[PDB]
């Protein structure tokens, strides 16, 4: 039949879809003409075109929709089982549910769904865009007690090991809870050993603004204004240097952020 018909049949004869070249060759159409037909069929809603770099990959819209379904099932499961984690490792999601797809297509697929506002792509993890943690009452209490320990500690936060012992948790478990609290903005990571209650960090910065208001300051001066040991204050200052709140000028620091 006509090129449109021939091409449509070819696309249907490929469950996992096929790329631009394959389609053109099989339809005996030029690359240029194949693109034009693929582009129009896409605008018609009959086909879905994944833009894999400067290459094109065609799949039946029915199949594209089924793929989205495999993702929600995969994420629904991961999210319910690991409420504290941000998402499923990109690779795990790929090998477990999209092993039949070329890696490049899988990537373009995550991109499109991300651009449509369906997924949250952070680091190398994939999460449903509207992912809402569902904790058990025991998990909720631990998050509460955990946040309170840091809140009460103010500018003398307990170390990772200390908290680990107190609540008697394994390193793996505590890191997961703390990282979740960091994402919710309850805590801020100063370094691998120290996390600070966000509100406490805000007050500490105000202390630092007041300290700096009369001239550059050294570690010893920050130590006294915060009434906290250098053990907690140096890591704080290096963290503040990093987010550009403070700035080292010589052997002292000035405040260069709000
Ligand atoms: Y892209
Ligand atoms: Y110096």
């Amino acid at each position: 039949g006509s090129p449109e018909k021939i091409l449509a049949q070819i696309i249907q004869e490929h469950r996992e879809g096929l790329d631009w070249q394959e389609a053109a060759t099989r339809a005996s159409l030029s690359l240029e003409e194949t693109r034009k037909l693929l582009q129009s069929m896409a605008a018609a809603g009959q086909v879905t075109l994944l833009r894999v770099e400067n290459d094109l990959y065609a799949i039946s819209t029915e199949r594209y929709q089924a793929w989205w379904q495999a993702v929600t099932r995969a994420l629904e499961e991961f999210h319910s089982r690991y409420p504290l984690r941000p998402g499923l490792a990109r690779e795990e999601l790929r090998s477990r549910y999209f092993s039949r797809l070329p890696a490049r297509v899988y990537q373009a697929l995550l991109e499109e769904w991300s651009r449509e506002g369906r997924l949250q792509l952070a680091a190398n993890t994939v999460a449903l865009a509207g992912f809402t943690p569902s904790f058990s009452e025991t998990q909720k209490k631990l998050l509460k007690d955990l946040e309170d320990k840091y809140r009460v500690s103010r500018w003398q936060p307990p170390s990772f090991k200390e908290v680990a012992g107190s609540f008697n948790l394994d390193p793996s478990e505590l890191e997961e809870l703390l990282h979740y609290l960091v994402r919710e903005g309850v805590l801020v990571k100063i370094n691998d050993e120290f996390y600070w209650h966000r509100q406490a960090l805000g007050e500490a910065r105000e202390v630092i603004k007041n300290l700096a208001s009369t001239g550059p300051f050294g570690l010893a001066e920050a130590r006294d204004a915060l009434g906290s040991s250098r053990k907690y204050v140096l890591p704080l200052l290096e963290y503040l240097d990093q987010v550009k709140f403070t700035r080292r000028v010589g052997d002292k620091r000035v405040v260069v952020g709000n």
